[PDB]
């Protein structure tokens, strides 16, 4: 329905950034209110689009430094601050975004997508779990369920 | 008087983009309808902030070529097409777009030069070149 657009929007944004290595962190809210994490960012309350998500994460842009939070079908806020996880199961040699994605997913029902800036690998984190190196069909299948 | 921020936001976007010579094209709707033009762009209906404005106009991005239009404290849309002005030279495509929309509307169009980094305004068919941070600010108090 209106689920299809907006999944399509996210996949084409994720896939675009992947080819190029741009770090991204995007969290989709569900049943656990993230209002306290939204007020740490730049508020947009903007309508979700592939072009806008690309533009939010540009390697040194103002809005790039943190996480984009999604609520409703909108970009609630960009450049948000999440809490990190002192999990040993996060492979180091990475982090920063990866430790904030699992960090937020420990405390929330949310779903977080990460693109690594070093390699271009898409990860996802739910309920404290981090799954590295996902395929395009695996991300779409993971998202469609949401 | 909570529209200072918007002025503040614009003035910061433009003043940052001027010092980096980041081309830009920003029209603010005033009383005429721009809905024709808005529909031609990527809709955002976002809140106005300097950071989102600056991000829109970064050269690599898919949002930067075109004009963003503002509708009452909100970035209504980005990458919009503005009709070019047929008139008499040696200015860019960005400046021909600014004069074109200001002949058909009462909107106030700010533009930033790729080359110079100097700030311009288009209103009622006229194009004021070479503005100052404060010149633009008082000008921008075209809202009473």
């Amino acid at each position: 329905e209106a689920q299809q657009k907006t999944i399509e929007a996210i996949t084409k944004a994720i896939n675009y950034m992947a080819k190029r290595r741009i770090g991204a962190l995007l969290t989709i809210e569900r049943d656990t209110g993230m209002g306290d994490y939204i007020e740490t960012g730049i508020p947009l309350n903007a309508k979700v689009s592939s072009e806008l998500l690309i533009n939010i994460f540009i390697p040194n842009t103002p809005l790039h430094d943190g996480a984009v939070i999604m609520k409703n079908n909108e970009i609630a806020a960009a450049a948000c601050y999440l809490p990190l996880s002192e999990s040993p199961f996060i492979s180091k040699e990475l982090g920063t975004r990866h430790r904030a994605a699992v960090g937020i997913s420990e405390v929330t029902d949310s779903l977080t997508i990460i693109v690594s800036e070093e390699t271009g690998g898409v990860s996802v984190a739910k309920n404290g779990d981090l799954h590295r190196e996902l395929t395009e069909e695996a991300l779409k299948e993971m998202l469609e369920a949401e």
